[PDB]
């Protein structure tokens, strides 16, 4: 027997430290690897697992080339072990899907999974192997979700959805969902966010999601939700900002809208509240999915005069490209230890990768109260060794 | 502890959705992927499983040249993640097969394995994995079973097995077994059958077989089974016929006889009674093997002047290649959840697919009380990227 | 809590059926597969298990060239799922060894595993994983064992082991195993058996152990053994002898001394004792290692005028490469199912095996109370198609 | 539930036995197998493992050239069956590590990860599959351990590292870590030991530890440690030193400090005290990591004028590649068995290995109280038909 996951405090934590990597790029090189995007980190009881979007095809065979786009028939959602390049030998296929999410409710994995076409999309809810729900577009405008760990709290789990334009007013919504069943949903106010996508979402009592505003924010969206309905929205309020892209620092303090600068398009991203402060993940490049960073602002969870980034520490280098971060938790013993993972992106579009698909691999850091070292763990691969 | 499967009503459904799909073929273009066909999926407590007959061979090898043969000693029923492409790593062996069936009584899996010499064939029966009976052919001509899953109630699995002409009257029985023992078979009644292979079944308080008639029936006959008879015998009402080849909307009305017009071939297919109701895959093309679609037809259960296509999904577009398909169910709570796969032929004989060799990859759908979205899901491979 | 292994009788059967085909050698064109040879069978509570003596190397690398050779440090006993051919993806390294026995006591495996210089070697016992005890080689002559599955009554397992010259007298030994440490042997009596190697062995009741001599006998030795001694011996009284080379049909009924006649070399082979009756595996000619036929040989357990061969069921054509043969139990209800496999060689030395290397794949069939059909299940590899 | 492992002696022992060989080198001649260095044995309640540092390649592939290197971001702990070659379809991704120790508590597996720059590394500690805890680099010079298994006693795991100059003096410390938290540290007392690495640890009711001293010791530095201190170190006594380089023997008797003769630089290598013997693993070379041997050499662990080498098992023939070498333990009934692996290197910067990378195979041995056989078990491949 297995009791429900329950609403925990995030542990204290002062620094990140490097946890798995699976250098799927370089390991691919003799066309052994799927070819993926839109990577993330979930775990149960016993493992923690890599997830990501596949694109039906081996890197660098023939049918890799043009795999750049979003949404086709032929992408699922794939598990394999976390830290381990995917394969043929290794992964396991979850649903299919473009767009998805993952959470363990402490019994049952639940997976929320988007496919087909644009204008007629439907959401399949897979609870302990078996499709137990739908949700169908009711937008008819790519309905999509979070690209990452959705969050169970006493049996309930919370996943974010968008239906709608990707750079003007969208529908959003937080569902609740029950052992596979949906319980309710609610539209997310508008009072302060005004576009929402791919929420990284983590527990410290209540479920708190740091998201993509793709329409007019460089600054990110946020919600606190527990197991029954909304409890609060805003902005993140640090005048550093964290989308990708964004202005130089410091920029605008906007706790309660968009930035308003900058706004267009944007990169998922995450972070975690701490007390008063806030710690950000992004992108080196202001304009670029490259390098990555993650930062810790004094009081930047708050409407403050005295923010600060009293903490810099430097994961990928700026001469390196990342891509797609999110927040993932692991349990400790009466606390969730705060983790995320980067997505490495490698080839199209990225200048210089002069190869025909596109795909990542994955790097991973976890939270601890202890000071960290320093170093740089980028993807990798030399592209020119690469099969095209 | 685990208890026997038990006679379950069909859950209520208004709608099919898009579950796992392996894109077998696309990832097989390096030479890794088993050649099959004849899939199908059967669950047990804890997992969804991928079955197929392999033909002893790599796709784009050379062994895999002629693989169109349906018969040889070098097919064996095999078993894979539901979803992933086999692979010599992931694959487990069941049998030697060249035709089969397979299912989970609750404590065990249960499977039915023909091999040998056309005239002198015999079905393995394979119980928790020892083989613990067998059926020798008693008309010497093909001994052969549904490729796809049998059903199993309250202990007891029943299975239709055929021995005899591809195109003129054979012998048809069903068979019950319990903990791998043969208990009794009958010969199904020839009162409204004429002939029947390949038996798509599934539990509805009763089984239910939807079969596949290659003589003179382009309507599909079906069979009503317990655990101990069988109950009632037909062909499927609806004027709305579901076999391949078959007449244009409309034809015949034939409850009770096969259709006498386009009657053979066909191919393996499948249906769900709903009340009076019946929903009925089928390929687009009257004449090939090319889509699929899913109709449901108001009263095409009974015999009745009120038949009409209701709904219509198509799942795989007319310009893609299918094949077989078949039911399997899922538990749910208190009902069992209708699912289907649908085999997508890629190779010989197919036009312009020009390759040596003949396989297939998987695409799966299951029935929610909700209101699909659209979209297609077909093989997706280039046939000019494949090796020959 | 698993009770060890009983000592139950032999289940009643009348004729064999095809069960698990590996066709490794086929699906090996790619260089995906081990190169292996010696194979054998052998289940535990859960799973069958192949078995087989790797080299170390994959098919058709140059690393195969020359795998003829029998004994090299770099032969390893590996597990693989039952039907699969053995790859870097689905096998587990047991032991290293170049000769072999395993078998499972109901609670652990136990391994014997041979290996080092031919003057020199030892035996490692492995059980439950530890290496636990060993035998050194008293005469120094290529100290070997079964080549097959062991067998275990009431948690003590016995096993055959020679050491001495191959076509001159040498020593033979049983040993008798517990939890892994040798608790006694017994030097088999020469009263009767002149030579004996690569005993196949099965329980029926008690052990019975059917063998190969390879000096003057090309009838079969064998031991009759429960859990404290050695309690009869003698070689297959069947006119028709079972080795090989053999003599014609018939040959003298040799019940308690080898034929001598065309007594040496010899096969590993296996045989079931049925109340008075023998059946008895063979290869089809009586020169070479092709074919294989298993034939029941009325009064053939006793001395009796009366032999005759009352069923032959002819397995693999003699067109065809066999090999090495060995009994392996499953356990029924009260009884152990008698099963068997043949290990089918192709390359070196096999005329117009075009290749460096040999290699092997497998066929298994099991006995039940019920009549066979026929049909012919060799390697099935086209040589022409392999990396040589 | 599992009890932690407790504190047992160590088992009564006459000589070593082959136990597993992976033969990885010659299995990766088609680069199916991950590029590897610093290879281990760690045993839980159920499986022995092979762990090692991965490079992020796979062997003959273009990423593979260079990995002479020692310390990448590219580089981890990985795991896979022990005896198997490591491949993308068998392993694990432990953490992100260029240094490591792996120990098995009796309930969970614990783990020590350095990764980052070289004047900044931490390492990170991994408990049941999650990031507890971690060491910060104090004197900013290659934080470092084992490379081969902790040890865990009542709970309490103990692993040693060092901090500090390769050819000057260090700081080395033992940490004690409980259910993946650090408890206490100490600094290794340097009345004795001047320098030390890599250690290779047992239990012998204490924890036994025989290092590396990588400055001015061709003697082996060792350690005696309880769940809550340092309790004894010293310099293995015997005349006849272990550590490669190394002066002929016999050499100096040095219990108390290192031998200042061919003291730089070193091999991790691993002894046995057995009373007031020893048993010590060294090259056959006395400059070169060629060849493999075990002695024991009387009185060995003590002062005294008695040393003598009483055995010398020739296990690796020094025309073939050696490497590093650890011990490691596996549970008997009431005592632990010793056992050891020896890395098998080949590539640069080996003297004919004409290839571009660097990677290893494995050999395992077990002690029992029985006299072994011989033979010789190198790695076994022919550089020549290796991919460069
Ligand atoms: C939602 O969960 C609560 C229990 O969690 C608490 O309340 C949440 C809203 C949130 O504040 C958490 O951090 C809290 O820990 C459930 O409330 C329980 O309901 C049962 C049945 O009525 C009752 O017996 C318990 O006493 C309640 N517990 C508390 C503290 O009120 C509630 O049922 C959940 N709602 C749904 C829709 O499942
Ligand atoms: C990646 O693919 C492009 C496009 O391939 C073409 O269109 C595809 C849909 C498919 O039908 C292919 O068979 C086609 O070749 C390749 O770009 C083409 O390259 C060919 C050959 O040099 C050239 O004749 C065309 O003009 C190109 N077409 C376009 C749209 O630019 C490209 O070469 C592929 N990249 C790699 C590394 O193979
Ligand atoms: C077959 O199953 C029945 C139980 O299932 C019921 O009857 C079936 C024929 C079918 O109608 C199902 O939908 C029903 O749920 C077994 O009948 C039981 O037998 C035992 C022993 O005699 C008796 O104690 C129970 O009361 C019976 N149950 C009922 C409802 O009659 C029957 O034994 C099964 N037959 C075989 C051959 O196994
Ligand atoms: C697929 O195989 C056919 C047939 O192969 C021939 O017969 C087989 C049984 C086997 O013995 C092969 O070695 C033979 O080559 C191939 O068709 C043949 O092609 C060859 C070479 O071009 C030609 O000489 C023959 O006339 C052809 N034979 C027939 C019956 O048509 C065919 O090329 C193979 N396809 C591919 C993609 O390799
Ligand atoms: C060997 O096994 C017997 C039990 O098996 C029986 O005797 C064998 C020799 C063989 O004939 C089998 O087919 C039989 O089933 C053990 O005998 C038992 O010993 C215990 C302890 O003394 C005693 O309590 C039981 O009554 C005995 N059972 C019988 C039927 O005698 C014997 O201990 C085993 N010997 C060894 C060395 O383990
Ligand atoms: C299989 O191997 C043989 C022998 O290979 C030679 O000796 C080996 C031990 C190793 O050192 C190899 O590098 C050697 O080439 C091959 O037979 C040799 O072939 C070569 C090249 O044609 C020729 O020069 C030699 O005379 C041959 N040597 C002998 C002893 O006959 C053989 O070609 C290999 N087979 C395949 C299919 O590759
Ligand atoms: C360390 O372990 C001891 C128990 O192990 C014994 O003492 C070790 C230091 C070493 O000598 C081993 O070989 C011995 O077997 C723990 O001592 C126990 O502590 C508890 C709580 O106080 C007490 O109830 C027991 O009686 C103690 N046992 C003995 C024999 O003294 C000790 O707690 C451990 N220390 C730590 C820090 O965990
Ligand atoms: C192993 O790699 C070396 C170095 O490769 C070069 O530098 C690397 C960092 C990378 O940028 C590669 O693309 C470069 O080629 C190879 O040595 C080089 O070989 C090339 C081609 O012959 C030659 O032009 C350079 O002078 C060499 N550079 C050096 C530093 O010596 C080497 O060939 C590779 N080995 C194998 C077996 O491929
Ligand atoms: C369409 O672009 C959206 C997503 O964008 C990106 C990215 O690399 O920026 C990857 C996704 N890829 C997939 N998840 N497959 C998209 N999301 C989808 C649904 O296409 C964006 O958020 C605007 O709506
Ligand atoms: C022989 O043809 C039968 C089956 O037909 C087909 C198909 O693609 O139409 C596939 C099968 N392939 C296998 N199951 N291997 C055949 N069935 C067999 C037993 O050959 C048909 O139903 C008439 O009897
Ligand atoms: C040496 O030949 C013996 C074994 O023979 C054969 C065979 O194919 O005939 C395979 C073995 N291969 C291995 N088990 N590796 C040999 N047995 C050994 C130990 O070499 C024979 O039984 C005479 O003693
Ligand atoms: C730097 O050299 C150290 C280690 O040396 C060696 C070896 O092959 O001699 C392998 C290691 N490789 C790795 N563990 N990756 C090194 N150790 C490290 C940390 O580099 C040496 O002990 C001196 O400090
Ligand atoms: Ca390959
Ligand atoms: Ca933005
Ligand atoms: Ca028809
Ligand atoms: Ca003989
Ligand atoms: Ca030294």
């Amino acid at each position: 027997f297995r009791p429900f996951k329950s609403p925990l405090p995030l542990c204290p934590f002062r620094g990140f430290f490097p946890f798995h990597k699976d250098n799927a790029i370089r390991l691919g090189e003799n066309k052994d690897v799927i070819v993926t995007r839109e990577p993330y980190v979930s775990c149960d009881n016993d493992n923690c697992w890599s997830f990501a979007l596949a694109q039906g095809a081996l890197l660098g065979t023939k049918h890799s080339n043009g795999t750049i786009k979003d949404r086709t028939p032929y992408r699922s959602l794939i598990r394999f072990p976390i830290g381990t390049a995917p394969v043929l030998g290794n992964y396991k296929e979850i649903c299919i899907a473009w767009s998805s999410s993952s959470c363990f409710d402490g019994k049952e994995w639940m997976h929320v999974c988007m496919t087909g076409n644009d204008n007629d999309a439907s959401a399949q809810i897979i609870y302990g192997g078996r499709m137990t729900d739908s949700i169908k577009s009711w937008r008819k405008d790519i309905l999509r979700t979070q690209e990452s760990e959705c969050q169970c709290i006493d049996g309930t789990c919370v996943v974010a959805v968008t239906d709608g334009p990707a750079a003007n007013s969208a529908d959003y919504r937080v569902y609740w969902i029950r052992e596979g069943k949906i319980i309710k949903y609610e539209n997310v106010p508008k009072t302060k966010i005004q576009h929402l996508e791919e929420c990284s979402c983590y527990v410290d009592i209540d479920v708190y999601c740091i998201c993509r505003d793709n329409w007019k924010g460089s600054n990110r969206p946020w919600m606190r939700i527990n197991n029954e309905t909304i409890l609060e929205t805003g902005y993140v309020c640090s005048k550093f900002h964290s989308d990708t892209p964004r202005p130089a620092d410091p920029s605008t303090m906007s706790c309660d809208s968009p930035s308003n600068v900058n706004g267009g398009p944007g990169v998922k991203g995450f972070g975690f509240k701490a007390g008063d402060d806030v710690w950000l993940g992004r992108t080196v490049s202001t304009s670029g999915r490259s390098g990555f960073e993650i930062i810790k602002v004094t009081e930047g969870w708050i409407n403050s005069p005295n923010h600060v980034k009293s903490i810099t520490q430097t994961l990928v280098s700026n001469n390196d490209w990342s891509g797609y971060s999110g927040s993932f938790i692991v349990k400790a013993k009466d606390c969730f230890q705060p983790c995320f993972y980067v997505e490495l992106i490698r080839g199209r579009p990225n200048k210089n990768d002069d190869v025909s698909w596109t795909s990542n691999s994955i790097v991973t850091f976890c939270g601890l109260d202890n000071e960290p070292g320093s170093g740089n763990w980028p993807d990798g691969s030399n592209i020119g060794f690469m099969p095209k």
